[PDB]
């Protein structure tokens, strides 16, 4: 009945500036509330308005802005379970996500992940791990799933000395992998730090050199991850955040998983170690390697 | 302090606002012709000082953004983008390259070559020669010449003679003469090729597609069958490609967008009709069951 170019270009402007206002409100709520507060909001939303909040966002958000929003609406253990289930695509496939989660979680966190996995997918996380890995990698990951790591406060100096000697002899092929599995999975992080410094004194190498020389493949990555996590877990995640950005493609899945799951664990320590390690802030590199509403949400999560 | 009722109320306000704002964007991107929204894109830049495509990239995401930006490009430019994205190695896959080059007229092949030069400072013919191989390279370059006969006359003597040539080029015990198939399927008219196919059926007893499936292989076969099917019934070709791109939980949504967008003002209404007859269900219904979110609303709106 009459093409009005000025009318159409006007309500497009009104709609676009409305998108930015609403997304700003969504970003404000998701990045300004704790996980428990977000759970209270999500429950109150469905009671008052009769719809599941996660469902409403699925129908109006897209891309990595939607993935981050739904990740923040899950419990940290639930999103970790969704990440593990998504990454297990058969034997021989990439295992980095399974190594990252299991080698950096406490006993209570691993138990919460195993509970979430069983509830979300009607199967045990251990069964899928046994069917997706093999060799000594299966042993160590299934071992970590037992969630029985020593988590006391005390250090046994004589035990740290004996473990260091046993780890060196296992690299020489005495009584080659069962010793690394037992020490790295069951000793406390504080006990392992004493074990590593004793290994440096006795042998002359740091334990990471010995691992790089005596192991390879995904098993080496798991041992190095357990060592890095016990010495400085914030430095580990800072490097994983950095390496996931170098490139125009950018593994944004790793970016979301680390920022969301570690938010109320050690995200502030990760940001400090990141600045000290790369002379740039983690937030500054998000702006350099992301864009759109997804960048705006991550920057808000980094404060 | 922390007010749960306030934040949930603020969220419901922001959620209803995004539904309203997206409805306004969908109603315009699907309610205006390509020329009409080309004026809106330039009018938006003059009135508000920001390019519309850049404003949408910062607020839209996913395949909703991909469709929105596809509707704001000329169908020649978006076809050139699809070629540049799918071109990434000597082997790889050539589905997008075969689909576009074997279904466009001379006027449309030129506009893609022009847009590809303007967008990427590169020759589309040059990039094809580096990505393709074998006789698939020779036929796709031959289509890029945009010199196919587009007359209305049909030479019945030539249709019968080309039919004999296409049979002799596949019955040679030395090797299938692929240079002869590249000649007929690329330079004869669509209406001329139909007569060539009818003559081949009468002379040989096999359909021309049955002869291709047992005398060529790989992507060269896919290029031939695409040329035959678009010359025979191009609305039925895109009807199948739309159907098979959705049969599955994965759903190739890139192909779904590329077809609906590049063929919107060409023969999309003919594609929708052939889809209904071919599968007993409308394209709008199958899209409604194999997509979700604001991406589904924008597709349903594009199908009217």
């Amino acid at each position: 009945q009459g093409f009005d170019v000025d009318r159409d270009a006007k309500k497009l402007n009104k709609a676009c500036k409305g998108m930015g206002t609403n997304e700003a409100a969504i970003i404000e709520i998701l990045s300004g509330r704790t996980s428990d507060e977000r759970q209270q909001i999500k429950q109150k939303y469905k009671a008052t308005y009769g719809k599941e909040l996660e469902e409403v966002l699925k129908s109006e958000l897209s891309g990595n802005f939607e993935k981050t929003a739904l990740a923040l609406l899950d419990h940290p253990s639930e999103y970790a379970a969704r990440q593990l289930q998504k990454a297990m695509k058969g034997l021989g496939t990439d295992e980095s996500v399974l190594i990252e989660v299991l080698c950096t979680r406490t006993n209570k966190e691993i138990i919460a992940i195993k509970e979430a996995y069983q509830r979300l997918f009607d199967r045990s996380l251990e069964s899928d791990v046994k069917g997706d890995t093999s060799g000594n990698l299966k042993k160590i990951l299934v071992s970590l799933l037992q969630a029985n790591r020593n988590e006391g406060d005390d250090v046994d100096k004589d035990l740290a000395g004996q473990d260091a000697k046993d780890l060196y002899d296992a690299g020489e092929g005495r009584w080659d992998e069962l010793a690394f599995n037992e020490v790295l999975a069951k000793r406390s992080y504080k006990q392992l730090r004493a074990t590593f410094q004793a290994y440096q004194i006795l042998i002359g190498k740091d334990i990471e050199e010995a691992i790089e020389e005596e192991t390879s493949g995904d098993l080496q990555k798991a041992y190095l991850t357990l060592v890095r996590c016990a010495q400085d877990c914030e430095d580990y995640f800072a490097e994983r955040l950095y390496k996931s950005m170098k490139g125009a493609g950018t593994d944004e899945e790793t970016l979301i998983r680390i920022i969301v799951t570690r938010a109320e664990v050690d995200l502030q320590g990760i940001k400090a170690k990141f600045q000290e390690k790369y002379q740039k802030s983690l937030s500054d590199m998000v702006r350099s390697d992301t864009s759109g509403d997804f960048r705006k949400l991550l920057v808000a999560l980094l404060h």
